[PDB]
């Protein structure tokens, strides 16, 4: 038993639910909350600007340490950083950036990431200003995450688009 209210359940692991990942963050503190990072950890907007600006810029100052460190993730690829207020951790994870010309077979190396972790309150990866198609994204999280997903979804034309198509 978990502190997620109001979800639908999609399938055995994963569920959805039509909110604002910063409120349902907050509200919930999760173990892990994923941001939609891209390879430079700069989180100017879409849900990382959001979840950036709530941490009052502690998770950007935390990411270019990070970042002048270690150099770029990859795409698909993820690190785990602190939460700040919002989490007890949080997983800077790379979906393919459509508007950029990257392969969308990099969305499910960019799920497995969600596999190292028993829960995770999560967006559909690669989703908004990332260009891909969010049904596609949605497929393969189901069908590449294991581990118990808790997916936000801003939108509320768009999540009832995700529901009813939902196979
Ligand atoms: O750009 C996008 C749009 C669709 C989906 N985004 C989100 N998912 C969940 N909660 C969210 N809260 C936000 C707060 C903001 F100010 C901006 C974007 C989001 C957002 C995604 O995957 N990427």
């Amino acid at each position: 038993v978990n502190s997620f209210s109001g979800y639908l359940k999609l399938t055995d692991n994963v569920y959805i639910k039509n909110a604002d990942i910063v409120e349902e963050a907050k509200k919930v503190k999760p173990t892990v909350v994923v941001n939609a990072a891209n390879v430079y950890l700069k989180h100017g907007g879409g849900v990382a600007g959001a979840l950036n600006k709530a941490t009052n810029n502690a998770m950007q100052v935390e990411s270019d340490d990070y970042i002048a460190t270690n150099g770029p993730l990859k795409v698909g690829g993820s690190c785990v950083l602190s939460g700040h207020n919002l989490a007890k951790h949080c997983l800077h994870v790379v979906g393919p950036n459509v508007n950029k010309g990257e392969d969308i077979q990099l969305l499910k190396s960019a799920y497995e990431n969600f596999n190292q972790h028993e829960v995770l309150l999560a967006p559909l990866l690669s989703a908004g200003i990332f260009g891909a198609d969010p049904i596609h994204s949605l497929r393969v999280c189901v069908d590449t995450v294991r581990t118990n997903v808790y997916l936000a979804v801003f939108d509320k034309n768009l999540y009832d688009k995700l529901v009813s198509s939902f196979l």
